[PDB]
């Protein structure tokens, strides 16, 4: 390997410059598999990368693990091995009424509920998504009919207390947690997820690009149990987006 | 007047929702003299208020005087008069070697050096652009041939500490500010200037429409006097493309 | 001009060592009135500024605008054109009970809810007054048998949620600054404003003089319909008294 | 499964209570191995999760992924499936001239460089090491004969910039972070690594058990490559120790 | 005298190199006549200081007077002397229910509820005991059949708000300590004390062994005045402790 | 007694309501030996009391120890007796070169480095004296024809680190405070102490009225060892001089 944790030589991109990220490892065969010629590269701990061919050209599917952590790891060794543009896929829970579940949030910025971003920035920095990405991914949503929503996400490091969860073990949320989700939710904020404070403000203050769009298989204000094949659509519907969204940023 | 500072009421508006908002009561003037049926409302503090008509629709131009305080007491009393949509346009410094005199700058997200963001927004939140407004802005100015860098800006409380200035009485910045400058260089931000992580934030986390552009008169990196003519010819460039995306925007 | 904002030369304040120093342009006027010589020198923004003559000695009156980063400017551009002694005047709502209509406020420090005061010295430093700034402000409150209150002033970035405003487009205040005020009260906390914060801190901390007086025209604890008579009266009241401490202190 | 990451029922751990924590699956197979009757439950995500027998009682052995956020999941997963007691072993790089390559350190409490734990316990909260578990673990340690240090380690969001790598894509540490190391070093943290701040912090607020321990790889004062034995030889011993202590706790 | 606050010289302790440091004068007299050859060394401030002999090596009893402050002076001091172990014994009320009046708490680490730390170790250090410390005192605890709990302490710089009593002469608590012992309590902290988050943070940072023994004399969850008798006979076995674990220590 | 540390009772103050607080027992004799009628009400830990009469009205003077904490209790349990205004007295290095040996400063408010005046008011409340006592206080010494600064003090919660003194058992300072005492010497601080910042911050958020006067016994800036003739005569000068203050406010 040419890198500490993802078992990647520069050689097995064959060029290739940008990454789609996922946060597991079944969603990056999902993906891959939607493009031309995929081919496994590796599997090391929460890390598993394809690549794949898309108009002829090589692109990387390489799943980042849960949280910012694992997430800034595979950014910084994609980017030594020559990646320049990150686009994060995801499904998701909203939290505002007016979002219905199998629409689309294309992400322009997050609530920094994180701690890797202050490994590369301090809190009064945005974590902005790339401006081109971003327009990618709108754009691409818009070529397949998706219901889009473009707007703040909330970024956190636990998936219970930081998104106020209290079915858990204890029952218990923190004082500075608890009655949080209503101050997003009445700033507009959309939904939650755990990865991109992260690879947003470590892209934009490294002069990389990431975008991150993601489909919505859950609204917490009108709660429902999702359908098997109502996510796995959702799914699909997201991994074409980013996909065309890599398409257009090529 | 309906509200506590600006002295206009409601029908002096004529249902107006687009506001263009230079900091200076002098550039309101010129702002609205591009557009048609020009006529000034009012003038209170540091706030100069012009209506105008663009494609047979009224727009507002009104100033935000310097720095985040006064920018928000605009933003709430236009909103309350039923401003939904608010435009940013100055004249800039940039601190990249890559950005020259005459190019421009949209404003995507903002480092939040400033205090009235954190009245809207812990400073977790993003200081983030409407994405139609970026869009917009980006739009129009390649529709003049603008050469146009799209990104970071640092919004700072200060004019002369916050933005690393030493030719000042004290000579001196204080410890948290001295060498600032060069990580947000680092960091690939544009430029610095005084109003917008206040206006992009709090209109971020209320629902309301902002975006920001700028034109640059002085690269700090490679730093030229600018002559009177540059100045003006910079200010009628972005002046042009703020007018232009207001048109996108109605 | 010898400075980038105010418009001002060095020989434009004829040696003068002190400034008046309101918010709004209109106030400006009204001190520069009561002394002798008065003349305007320049309006440019939210800076207007005049000069007069008290007892045969040149005293500047400029306006701040409304904010930290705006007085942060003028103070700044003052102290290069010779100004080391500042003196702020303001009308201002008391938050106390025992506080009237009418009454007279000396600051002797506030409560740094501002961003500027930040970037002269770190939130520890105290927003303090000059000892003998203060002194004179309440001896010639005294010397008009104005009722005098000496204490804290909360010194706030926003007009609206920083001061627990709720009639207002969003109806909403963030969690950080809702139940602040009661906190101020319970602390003996006199009133708030915008721009003490700054000055006093930026002074202090760069060995130059200044404090802050302002006549009540609301208590918000028995809170009534100013009258425009009472009002211009207590204004009046306030300007003398600024008046009279600038002549004690040259 | 009983839960929403892990792929796991009640059932699958057969009254277990008491798990060991490594960070990738790979070590899972490798701790599993030296106890009896060994079988694999469930592998999803960055989850890999064996069950073993140890002086016939069932124990768990789940990888937690890299980085506090997939941490929390696992902790909070594996508590509401009855597990009390969570042993966390490493390999890791010490940052202090006198302790050597082969050398065991047992964690007393971490340095909270990470995100996740705020989401549980406010930053002055300690995140400290259960006094049951570190006592099995240097009891462990010390009954094998290994050369042990008993203290504090730097738990860090990131491996490259909080670790203050800068053989990295960028080169560059953010300010907060550049000169951190010497600061840890000085005050005698051991090591570096990326769970236990979570872990510990999770751990010590809701009443659950937990210690930590790790053999060292590499030393960061003395920095030699090392060969894959002496990896291995390091990894079987700290896993000698972690399986020995969890017999002392049962 | 060789230092700034004690009044000791080198040669007054003989060789000692561990202190025993409780709060007050009072019980420096009762910790030393429990030891042979006692005497009193010094009383200056709220430092007093006796000498006294276990099996034959030196022992130091100095009293820190009550808080962080006074304590790192104490601290400060004594390794100037020599001193390289500290061994904090107090009376305390206990915040949890399953505590009873007369158990023995051993501090693992302490909530840094200070200022004094701050000035060793930013607030993400642990405010953790030496793990030999902490051991000598649970086993000494052990070997006179006391009921021990090991485990967190709050270390407050107040003895009135920050502990929450309203009892007072203004009846408020401050809104960020206002329902904060709610907050201690839920994540199992066992009781308040005003000295250990300095202690311990000042000798973890610098390299010295620290650790913290404390008696239970009210329990705030059911509070009962205590009896003398109870309070002496507690006072004593906390006392025997810290000597007992002071010999295991040399 | 009727409070919990101090050892009084209602009736020992015999009515008094103001006290002179200076930091060590020692002293509390020297101050009551200048005013009539002195007599020993207690000594308690750091808490040394006596009363006196000055002008025919009881007066007491009780030591506060050293730090917040200990200043903390004698300040809450005095107003419990009937105290509402604080005088200290001290005596104190200054840093500034241009304050000599003898001189006396009056302190105008404090920066906050200390812990115990975050649990009156947060941060951003400013550490300031009372008018009534500060104008006393400086009446008083230009009364009896002293040097007189009148100034902000920084106020630390310990007197090695946060003062930046390195002649220590460890050498080092912490990062956060190196190269601090250059800052606070650029923005005018006179002086360090220990007590003032949670004195100052408590009474003036609890509508008690407090200030502080200190006599300059070495310059930092130009540092002669002292004499015991000049610490007696500056010690005696600020003596008279917080006598003399408490005259004028009885
Ligand atoms: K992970
Ligand atoms: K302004
Ligand atoms: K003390």
């Amino acid at each position: 390997s040419d890198v500490f944790h993802l078992g990647l030589t520069k050689n097995d991109l064959q060029g290739a410059t940008l990454a789609i990220v996922p946060g597991g490892p079944d969603r990056v065969e999902k993906i891959a598999a939607l493009m031309d010629k995929p081919v496994k590269l590796a599997s090391h701990r929460e890390f598993t990368t394809w690549r794949a061919e898309l108009d002829g050209k090589p692109v990387i599917v390489c799943s980042t693990g849960i949280g910012g952590p694992s997430t800034s790891i595979a950014v910084e060794e994609l980017a030594q091995l020559g990646i320049r543009t990150f686009l994060r896929i995801g499904t998701t829970g909203a939290i505002q009424p007016h979002i219905n579940v199998g629409d689309v949030l294309v992400t322009t910025a997050s609530v920094r509920l994180d701690g890797a971003s202050l490994h590369f920035a301090p809190l009064e920095f945005p974590a902005v998504a790339d401006f081109e990405c971003t327009t990618a991914l709108v754009e691409a949503a818009k070529s397949i009919g998706a219901t889009t929503h473009v707007g703040v996400t909330a970024s956190s490091d636990t998936f219970y207390p930081g998104q106020e969860r209290y079915d858990t073990y204890s029952g218990r949320v923190v004082r500075h947690f608890k009655g949080s989700m209503e101050e997003w939710q009445a700033m507009g904020v959309m939904n939650y997820e755990m990865e991109s404070a992260t690879l947003l403000t470590m892209c934009a203050s490294q002069g990389l690009r990431a975008g991150m769009v993601a489909g919505v298989i859950v609204n917490r204000t009108q709660q429902e149990i999702p359908n098997a094949e109502t996510m796995k659509q959702t799914e699909s519907h997201a991994v074409k987006i980013v996909v065309e969204a890599a398409r257009r940023l090529l």
